[PDB]
C-alpha cells in the first residue's frame, strides 16, 4: 500500500533514503495487535482513530486527554493518516496529568496495569507499549518497565529531549526495553535528542505532524515522537509475524538503515528504523 503526501517520518520509514514523501506498507497495516500508549491520555472520538482507540485507564479526574502530548503519540503509533500502523487497536493509560506531569509511583502502577490489562484483550498478533515519558534515573522505574517487557510486551521508551546521555533518565536508562532516539528529516540527530549506549534505535523525531485535541493537528518535536514511530512498527511486523514482542527491538534494529545519520556520537547506535517493505 502507499499513502502519497503522508508525513516525512512515515515515509522515512519505508525508505532507504531521505527526501521522499510516500509512506509504502502491507495492507495487514498492525491488524489484530494492540498498542498501550501510556501518557496524558486519548481523544478517542478523534475522526483519525475510526473507533480503534478507547481510554482503559485513568489515575486522574478524567480519561480525557486535556493536553494534547498523549493524542498525538496515539495518532503517530495507529491513525489513519498520521499512523505507522493504521490498523492497530490502541489502548489509552492515563499516568500524566492535563499538564504533562505524573509521579513515579502512578507511572510504575501504570506500567504493571497494562502487563495484567492485556489479558482483558484481543490482541492474537501481539502487544506493543509507548512510554514517551521519562525523569531522572529510578530502579523502581526501570524495574517496572522490565517487568512489562518480561510480561510479553513490547516496551519502546523515549530517550529524553536533554541532549545527554540517557543512561541517567527512567525508563530511558533500562536495558530490557527499545530506547528510542530522535532524528529529523535530513537524517541528522534530533538536537535535543539524548544520546548514549543504552538506545537501541533512532526514529524520526523533529516536526512531526500528528493528531491533536478538539479533532485537530500539529506538528510538535520530541523523543516523545520518535517512539511511537518505533511502538507502531512494532505491531506491524508482529502482525506480519516476522517477530514477536519480546524479539521486536532486536529485530528492528537488525533491519534498520545503518550508518545514515549524521551527529551521532561515538558509542551510540546508528541505526535508523526501517520497515524494510519491499511494495
Amino acid at each position: 500500500a502507499a499513502q502519497t503526501n503522508a508525513p516525512w517520518g512515515l515515509a522515512r520509514i519505508s525508505s532507504t533514503s531521505p527526501g521522499t514523501s510516500t509512506y509504502y506498507y502491507d495492507e495487514s497495516a498492525g491488524q489484530g495487535s494492540c498498542v498501550y500508549v501510556i501518557d496524558t491520555g486519548i481523544e478517542a472520538s478523534h475522526p483519525e482513530f475510526e473507533g480503534r482507540a478507547q481510554m482503559v485507564k485513568t489515575y486522574y479526574y478524567s480519561s480525557r486527554d486535556g493536553n494534547g502530548h498523549g493524542t498525538h503519540c496515539a495518532g503517530t503509533v495507529g491513525s489513519r493518516t498520521y499512523g505507522v500502523a493504521k490498523k492497530t487497536q490502541l489502548f489509552g493509560v492515563k499516568v500524566l496529568d492535563d499538564n504533562g506531569s505524573g509521579q513515579y509511583s502512578t507511572i510504575i502502577a501504570g506500567m504493571d496495569f497494562v502487563a495484567s490489562d492485556k489479558n482483558n484483550r484481543n490482541c492474537p498478533k501481539g502487544v506493543v507499549a509507548s512510554l514517551s515519558l521519562g525523569g531522572g534515573y529510578s530502579s523502581s522505574v526501570n524495574s517496572a518497565a522490565a517487568r512489562l517487557q518480561s510480561s510479553g510486551v513490547m516496551v519502546a521508551v523515549a530517550a529524553g529531549n536533554n541532549n545527554a546521555d540517557a543512561r541517567n533518565y527512567s525508563p530511558a536508562s533500562e536495558p530490557s526495553v527499545c530506547t528510542v532516539g530522535a532524528s529529523d528529516r535530513y537524517d541528522r540527530r534530533s538536537s535535543f535528542s539524548n544520546y548514549g549506549s543504552v538506545l537501541d534505535i533512532f526514529g524520526p523525531g523533529t516536526d512531526i505532524l500528528s493528531t491533536w485535541i478538539g479533532g485537530s493537528t500539529r506538528s510538535i518535536s520530541g523523543t516523545s515522537m520518535a517512539t511511537p514511530h518505533v511502538a507502531g512498527l512494532a505491531a506491524y511486523l508482529m502482525t506480519l509475524g516476522k517477530t514477536t514482542a519480546a524479539s521486536a527491538c532486536r529485530y528492528i534494529a537488525d533491519t534498520a538503515n545503518k550508518g545514515d545519520l549524521s551527529n551521532i556520537p561515538f558509542g551510540t547506535v546508528n541505526l535508523l528504523a526501517y520497515n524494510n517493505y519491499q511494495a
